[PDB]
């Protein structure tokens, strides 16, 4: 258990991150949290998080001034360590980060790091005073007071982010500082499986539990879940027409297989009628929304009763309506989970590659990746090029390489837009750099497969400032 | 002179390029055409193109065989080869792609030392020479891949040195033009010499008007027609359909060299009849009736005028009296000529640019906003492209204004043949600049986009 305090950095969640994947169980909470609030978790230890703010900004997050007063470890970063500096009789003087080498780096908090050590700096103020009896243990050519720590080696804060991509080592400076800070690594995933399943059976004992399934990782991860924990479920798959092609098949096969118990829902027709005439994007995500609850809702009615509802809501989630005659109690295993954890748990359940792997998948599915009106003939075109775009990443071994790959139809008579980004940091994207040959290839095929496609062009966009997906 | 007689190739009129680069004139005659009209050209040399039907096919073309016999040297290619086997007591039968030639000797491969990959004609092959004719090609396949006849001035060949799917074929071709002896005749100074001495003694004294659109080819007519000192009325029309900047680079540019020039204000004539309509056909249908209506109108307006200049080209040969002195040169060579004339490089080596301009560019209705939005950000892609040296890289650069609200989307093209066009691989860090720069300066443009679409199957325009 630690304890990521929050200044308001875009960087903590991330931060949060990296202790899950360091094995250490990690809780967000305010900057501003009062110490019994932050006591009552018994957290083993303290990050301090950056923040936009300065230290001297009126409107500034302040932690608890007992805080710094608990034998607790502590990991200030940026604005955490220039808190540190200034609540604790050192200097600090004074909104943008920028990449540099550290010029010296010594001492346990950097034990391992060898040759060139980039970090990610904070430029917003700075230490040019250590709290007294602290040392200085890292530097810059521009910046003498890169990392700081204390006598005993119990507190640190560095005025960078060393739980960012452009921190290459970043990930070791975190590891020896859960060592140094005596934090026990309990957060593993054979003992998340077992701690799940144990509270699975608890909570819904020999009651029903519902659940819906989309093929993603997440909604299949948690069928099996269930259905490993032996309690009683139904886990549907609203199948509204608008899925990849073999989409259905592929995922009511394996989940049967692996013994959920599923029902397929074919509501093609119902979702297709509701959409006719919808070009407005919100339109469609709305009217499909509603299509689902509804069709869902009848499922729960006939086959009924259902005392639980179970749903993949993940830890950025908590971050963050049913008819009436349908009331259930909420069961959400994975709200304390990242999806990589859930996806590995995934794979301590058994599911197969083929859909553990997988790409992200809209709720509207094919219907946010067709510009205009969604008709039937323009899904059929869509899906073959999708289906051929996908294949050829497959054969190369691009798939797994990118985070999202799509394609969106544009009537024009079609241009059909090929999609793929990458990504570091888990919030931005960058439109990926893919082999030339790569994309000449595809778009032979589909202008050739799909003869109704006249022309393939490859998004150069970036999130910021688009979005991944086109509407 | 060479002399190109076709029998229905492709590359026919590559063929006919191909010998320009070396310096030699030449002409595209059909294949059966007679010996009396090939030789009031007076040609030094003779090359037989290829075909897509077999030299058993009925209706394959035949040449005048008086011609086999008139002594001039010849070099017939794929086609033309099996026509000369066949024709002089050679075995052809009924037998493209990449091959490499395991032998070659004899002047015709003089210089060619090392591997020497050639583009085949797989059609039919030559299984037997000629009587006393040399096998001085081949291919780990085909035993016979050129022949050559005992006096030294024919040949043959089963690959088509005019494609770059044979590097070493212009060096071919030049070795033929070497062996043949045939002069350079084919320089810029000559020709323009010619032009200028041809356009003042057709012209007289009589007043000719002639189109400008900003296109080297019609600067370059203007420039021609000017320093003849013929009397001439340059119309240059502002359909307010080009890119920015234009006119007033184009006019400042050709008044400054001389040209008698008329810009015409008829943006709103073409705005108006272009609205509502979103028709890729109707709109040029439009755009050109709206120009003859605005020539027109300069031609009654002023003069009168005898002759029409247009700067129609030879590629386009393959109330007034026309005057086409391009009409026997290639695009390129008429860069030259205004290299000669004094264009400056600004306005002489822009990629070529539709008469109906940014309105093909848009698709869907034209309207001053789209055209403002669209002017901007092709704008940008042309100055990011000049500014990385990448503009003179392509054969062509534009960006097409889609609906969405915009999305646009850039769209650059490579060719090797003069016919085909590969979508332009151009640096992945390049393009990621043009879209950020696009997307920041021109806020109404959401997504940017690379075209990744060749010729065939697809055009280079959008519409």
């Amino acid at each position: 258990m630690v304890l990521v305090l929050d200044f308001g950095s875009q960087y903590t969640r991330l931060i949060a991150r990296r202790l899950r994947e360091l094995r250490a169980f990690s809780l967000i909470l305010p900057g501003d949290a009062p110490l019994e609030e932050v006591l009552k978790h018994r957290p083993q230890a303290l990050i301090l998080s950056g923040g936009p703010r300065s230290v001297f900004d009126p409107d500034a997050p302040r932690p608890d001034p007992r805080l710094f007063s608990s034998g607790l470890p502590l990991l200030g970063i940026c604005y955490g360590m220039q808190l540190l500096a200034q609540e604790l009789g050192g200097r600090v003087e004074r909104a943008e980060y920028g990449k540099a080498l550290l010029t010296r780096h010594e001492g346990p908090l950097f034990r391992g790091l060898e040759g060139e050590v980039q970090v990610w700096m904070s430029h917003q103020d700075a230490v040019t005073a250590p709290p007294p009896g602290w040392r200085v243990v890292a530097e810059t050519e521009e910046n003498p007071v890169a990392a700081i720590a204390s006598p005993d080696g119990r507190a640190y804060g560095v005025q960078f982010h060393p739980e960012v991509a452009h921190t290459p080592k970043g990930m070791q400076i975190l590891e020896n500082f859960l060592e140094l800070a005596g934090v026990k690594r309990d957060w593993t995933p054979e003992h998340v499986l077992e701690e799940l399943l144990r509270e699975v059976r608890e909570r819904a004992g020999k009651d029903r539990v519902l659940l819906a399934v989309s093929g993603g990782v997440d909604s299949s991860t948690l069928a099996l879940l269930l259905a490993k924990a032996g309690v009683d479920h139904l886990a549907v798959f609203v199948d509204h027409g608008l899925l990849r092609l073999g989409e259905r098949e592929e995922v009511e096969g394996a989940l049967r297989a692996l013994g959920v118990n599923l029902l397929v829902v074919d509501a093609k027709e119902r979702f297709l009628k509701a959409l006719k005439g919808v070009e407005d994007p919100e339109e469609k995500r709305k009217i499909i929304g509603r299509e689902f609850v509804a069709a869902f809702s009848q499922v729960a009615r006939e086959r009924g009763p259902f005392r639980f509802l179970a749903q993949g809501t993940l830890y950025p989630d908590v971050i963050e309506g049913l008819p009436e005659d349908l009331e259930f109690e909420l069961l959400e295993p994975f709200r304390l989970l990242f999806k990589d954890e859930v996806r590995e748990l995934a794979l301590l359940l058994g599911l197969p590659d083929t859909l553990r792997l997988r790409h992200p998948f809209p709720g509207p599915g094919l219907a946010v990746r067709v510009l205009g009106e969604v008709t039937e003939e323009r899904l059929e075109i869509l899906r073959r090029a999708d289906d051929i775009f996908t294949s050829l990443l497959r054969e190369w071994g691009l798939y797994e390489k990118v985070a999202q790959a799509l394609a969106v139809l544009t009537p024009v008579g079609y241009v059909l837009a090929l999609r793929a980004v990458t990504t570091e940091d888990f919030m931005t994207a960058d439109w990926a750099r893919l082999p030339l040959e790569f994309l000449d290839e595809a778009a032979r095929r589909i202008t050739r497969r799909v003869p109704e496609i006249g022309r393939v062009v490859y998004d150069l966009t970036s999130k910021p400032p688009a979005t991944i997906e086109w509407e």
